[PDB]
């Protein structure tokens, strides 16, 4: 079952489509899929979260203070597992600016609904 | 990513603990997925609709006016599809008699809110 | 018992007295009914509602929306179901046509107290 | 009868200037035709039907039941189809595009007689 | 898509069984429309006409303020295309007069809805 994530247009097929900056060359790879799971181990959060929309989104409300300080692994953490909310949530992002910006309309969808 | 799934409470941990007959002794394995999107691909239907709740629900809804006159292959198939429901849902279903009466009970739940 | 498979004057003895064209003078033999199994067995319905009424009507009703663009063997397995029909009501008729002009009026006296 | 849909200017020297994708490198062949025609006695529908613009918009329907959550190739063999209607329409289309905007665009007069 | 015009039951099939006299013995064949797109291609005259009743009826209309003074060949073409008219509605005529027939049948109704 867990095939599905191969297909082509499946979740892995889209993550390595993705350009890392509006305009640059190179691409999102796997491999950083793979080391969020460590760095969540490490800090002692539950990887099993990165399987769908829901659990990715608590990791990204949970270090929202730490964030504005943050060094950049973290920061580059915050925007890996931001393409996954994207990619989860289905949306067929170009690069990072794009899975920012679409986060952004995420949070003001979600906020304006819940005051 | 689908490390995740096979972490214990991830899709593919619920999975295969699951009876078959409900008081037997076998419970549900992979195999049945293959069978499932061969069985599937056979009636040209897509079985990358595995991959979700809504995916597996629409499948269940396409098979329903057919399971009357169903044969043991599409009502099995049918308690698949379903099992796979429950576990994406996230419902802690021991058998496939508790998988079909959360069907049933999520539809009478459902036509409430349809009327 | 199965004695009965060989009943003299019975169903089995008029099957293969039934002409399968109406002009024609050639007659629906019991491999039929088993072929008419395995195209069911491709579809995915329960050979056993070939054995009473209440399964023939319901597959009757399943091939009528496809049967008008449908191919020729799709319109001879309904011939065949609508024989079985009219064999198993006990209704005597000598040729498909004469079983389809049969089963219509059945049918159309049945949707006169359907509603 | 219809012998002039492989001569020149015909319907089959238009079919195989019709592109996938705008101005794709690939165009659609006569040997899908042969294999469609194989894949309806599949699914058991008539192939006497194709010579026939109505006929072939009969099928295009027959065909929708299992075409929302449908496979790949039922999808493919559906737009191919399709393409084949504008051809029997003698719409000469720019692309599959077109084909597709044709459905609808054509559609739009009808359907107003429904509204 | 040409095939169904030779598929038993297809319009070359149809145009096979039509008599060239009333009561006769005698039918049309496949090389009859051979020598017809000879007869057309002497005056110059398009075969992408008889494709339809709609050409068919054009070319009638040419033909028939012309037909009182006509020889044996005029006469003969333009029973020959009157039956192509009743082939492509797809009437199952016994003969030649009866397409005749058809023809002027369809003036008693559709020229007094002209006026
Ligand atoms: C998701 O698609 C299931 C994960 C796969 C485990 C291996 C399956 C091997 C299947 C072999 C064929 C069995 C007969 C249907
Ligand atoms: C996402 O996590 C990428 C993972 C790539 C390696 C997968 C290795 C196999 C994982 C499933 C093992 C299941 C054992 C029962
Ligand atoms: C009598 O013993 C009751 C149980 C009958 C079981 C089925 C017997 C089937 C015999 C052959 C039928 C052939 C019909 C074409
Ligand atoms: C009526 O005029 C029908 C013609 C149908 C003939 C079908 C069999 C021969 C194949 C014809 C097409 C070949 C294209 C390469
Ligand atoms: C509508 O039905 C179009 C039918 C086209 C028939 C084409 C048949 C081609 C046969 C090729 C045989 C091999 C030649 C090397």
């Amino acid at each position: 079952g867990a095939r599905a994530s191969v297909l082509s247009g499946g979740e892995l097929d889209k993550w390595e489509k993705i350009r890392k900056r509006p305009g640059g060359k190179k691409q999102y790879k796997l491999k950083h899929i793979v080391w969020a799971s460590r760095e969540l181990e490490r800090f002692a959060v539950n990887p099993g979260l990165l399987e769908t929309s829901e659990g990715c989104r608590q990791i990204l409300g949970q270090l929202q203070p730490s964030l504005q300080t943050g060094s950049e692994k973290l920061r580059s953490l915050y925007n890996t597992i931001t393409v996954l909310y994207c990619v989860h949530q289905r949306i067929d992002v170009k690069d990072t600016k794009e899975a920012l910006d679409k986060i952004e309309e995420e949070q003001n969808k979600s906020k304006k609904k819940a005051q």
